[PDB]
C-alpha cells in the first residue's frame, strides 16, 4: 500500500523525476526500499537489459538520422510499479507468520524470512550475470545475485515491519544484522563461485578479509539507499555501458552525499568520484577530495581496515601519470592487507592485487621509462615504495592458509625491479616485516638482478 504522498510523483519520465522520488523518500524516517528498488530496476531493465535503440553513432540538409545517437528513457507508470509493488508485498506477508516485544526480531524469524526469498529464486541460473541485483529482477524473474538476496531479505523485513533488520557489508559480502543494537548476525546468501544460517563469528574471527575483522558496516535504511544506487549495473554489454544509467546513478549518489549518508560508506565516495572522473559536475569537489575523503572515512569509522579506499585513490593517480603517488597508494593498500590472513573466500582482493602486481604496475613503470628515455624511475622513494607493496604481499601471505604468490608474479616483479637503475636501487636503506622479502634484501639491490635467484625466492611456501 502505497502511501498518497508517494503516488503523486509518479509518472516517472525523467532521472530527476527518480531523484525527487529519492529524495522525497530519503525525508521519511525509513525510506521504502522495496518500491525504490522496483523503479531502478525498471529503469534499468528497459535501458540495459532490453535497450530499445542501439547505441551506435553514425561517421547543407540535416543528417538523416541523429548524427550524435539518442538518449531515451521509459517512463515508469504508477500503475506498473504499483502492480509489481504488490507482488512482492502479497508474496511476503502470506508467506511468513507475524510478538516481537521489544521492538527486535527472533533468529528464528529472520531465517524464515529469508528462507521465503531463498527458496522463491530459480534453481539454475548464472549468479553471477548483470542486472539480476535489484527487486525488480527478484518479482520478475525469480532471480538474485548474491548480495541482492541480502538485500531482498532486508527489504521484505521493512515490509513485515522489522525495523531492527538491517543490511550488514564487507567489501565483498554481504549479510543480515539485527537485534537491539545490531549485535546479532545471519548469513542469507551464499559467497564465492553458503553458510546461510550461521552467524558472522567464525569469519570474524578467521581475520579473513571477506568479514573484515568485523570492520564491516552495519547499515541504516539511508545507507541500505546508498547500496541500491551503488548496485546500479549501466552495463549494456563488455564495451558499452547506459550514459542514462550512469548519469542517474552519479546524480543520486550526489542526492546522498548532500544529505550526509556517504560519511560511513567509503566504497560509495570512491564510486562518486570514479564517475566525477569521466564526467565532473561544475561546483562539486574535484575526485582526489572524494578519494581522501573514502580514505578518511575508512580510517574514521572501520578502524583503517579497508583496501578499496587506497586502491581507489591508487588507480586515479596511475590513470593522470602521478607515478610517485600511484606507487605510494599501492604500499598503502599493502599495508593494511599484511594484516589479514589470506582465506578460501578472499579471492576477488587476490584478483585484484594480481592485477596490480602483473599489470597496473608495469604499465606504470613502463609509461614512466618512456619520458626517461625529476622522473620517478630515479627516485628512490618510488622503489621503496615498490618494495613496501611487495612487503605486504609477502607478510599477508605468511601463516595464512592459502598460498598467495606463484611464478608469474616473480617474473613480473623481476621486470619492475629492472625499470630501477642498479645505482638508484642501491639508495634505499629498508625494514622489511615480511621474512620472505627479508630473505631478499640484499638481492633486490644488487646492481645485477638475479632473476632465477629472485624467483625462487618469491615462491617459497610461506
Ligand atoms: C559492484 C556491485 N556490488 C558488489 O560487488 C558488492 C556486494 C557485497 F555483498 C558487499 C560489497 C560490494 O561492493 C560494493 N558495495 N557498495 C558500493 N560499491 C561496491 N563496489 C565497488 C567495487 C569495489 C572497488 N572496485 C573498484 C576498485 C578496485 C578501484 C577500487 C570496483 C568494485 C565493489 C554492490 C554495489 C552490489
Amino acid at each position: 500500500g502505497l502511501k498518497t504522498a508517494q503516488k503523486t510523483l509518479f509518472p516517472l519520465r525523467s532521472i530527476d523525476d527518480v531523484v525527487r522520488l529519492f529524495a522525497a523518500e530519503l525525508g521519511r524516517e525509513e525510506p521504502d526500499l522495496v518500491l525504490l528498488s522496483l523503479v531502478l530496476g525498471f529503469v534499468e531493465h528497459f535501458l540495459a537489459v532490453n535497450r530499445v535503440i542501439p547505441t551506435n553513432v553514425p561517421e547543407p540538409s540535416p543528417a538523416p538520422d541523429p548524427p550524435g545517437g539518442l538518449t531515451y528513457f521509459p517512463v515508469a507508470d504508477l500503475s506498473i510499479i504499483a502492480a509489481l509493488y504488490a507482488r512482492f508485498t502479497a508474496q511476503i506477508r502470506g508467506a511468513v507468520d507475524l510478538p516481537r516485544e521489544g521492538g527486535v526480531s527472533s533468529r528464528e524469524l529472520v531465517k524464515k524470512v529469508s528462507d521465503v526469498i531463498w527458496n522463491s529464486l530459480s534453481r539454475s541460473y548464472f549468479k553471477d550475470r548483470a542486472h539480476i541485483q535489484s527487486l525488480f529482477s527478484f518479482i520478475t524473474g525469480t532471480k538474485l545475485d548474491s548480495s541482492g538476496v541480502a538485500f531482498a531479505v532486508v527489504g521484505a523485513c521493512q515490509a513485515l515491519g522489522l525495523r531492527d533488520v538491517h543490511l550488514a557489508l564487507s567489501e565483498d559480502h554481504a549479510w543480515v544484522v539485527f537485534g537491539p543494537n545490531g549485535e546479532q548476525t545471519a548469513e542469507v546468501t551464499w559467497h564465492g563461485k553458503d553458510r546461510r544460517g550461521q552467524t558472522v563469528n567464525a569469519g570474524v574471527a578467521e581475520r579473513s578479509w571477506l568479514y573484515l575483522k568485523g570492520s564491516y558496516m552495519r547499515c541504516d535504511r539511508k545507507m541500505e539507499v546508498a547500496f541500491m544506487v551503488c548496485a546500479i549495473n549501466p552495463s549494456i554489454d563488455l564495451h558499452t555501458d547506459s550514459l542514462e544509467l550512469l548519469q542517474l546513478q552519479q546524480k543520486l549518489l550526489w542526492l546522498l552525499y548532500d544529505l550526509g549518508h556517504l560519511e560511513r560508506y567509503p566504497m560509495a565516495l570512491g564510486n562518486l568520484a570514479d564517475l566525477e572522473e569521466l564526467e565532473p559536475t561544475p561546483g562539486r569537489p574535484d575526485p582526489l577530495t572524494l578519494y581522501h575523503k573514502g580514505i578518511a572515512s575508512a580510517k574514521t569509522y572501520y578502524r583503517d581496515e579497508h583496501i578499496y579506499p587506497y586502491m581507489y585513490l591508487a588507480g586515479y593517480h596511475c590513470r593522470n601519470r602521478n607515478v610517485r603517488e600511484a606507487l605510494q597508494a599501492w604500499a598503502d593498500t599493502a599495508t593494511v592487507i599484511q594484516d589479514y590472513n589470506y582465506c578460501r573466500e578472499d579471492e576477488e582482493i587476490y584478483k585484484e592485487f594480481f592485477e596490480v602486481a602483473n599489470d597496473v604496475i608495469p604499465n606504470l613503470l613502463k609509461e614512466a621509462a618512456s619520458l626517461l628515455e625529476g622522473s620517478a624511475l630515479q627516485d628512490p622513494e618510488c622503489f621503496a615504495h615498490l618494495l613496501r607493496f611487495y612487503d605486504g604481499i609477502c607478510k599477508w601471505e605468511e601463516g595464512s592458509p592459502t598460498p598467495v604468490l606463484h611464478v608469474g608474479w616473480a617474473t613480473f616483479l623481476v621486470q619492475s625491479l629492472g625499470r630501477f637503475e642498479g645505482q638508484v636501487r642501491q639508495k634505499v636503506r629498508i625494514t622489511f616485516q615480511s621474512e620472505k622479502m627479508k630473505g631478499m634484501k640484499e638481492l633486490l639491490v644488487a646492481t645485477k638482478i638475479n632473476s632465477s635467484a629472485i624467483k625462487l625466492q618469491l615462491t617459497a611456501q610461506s
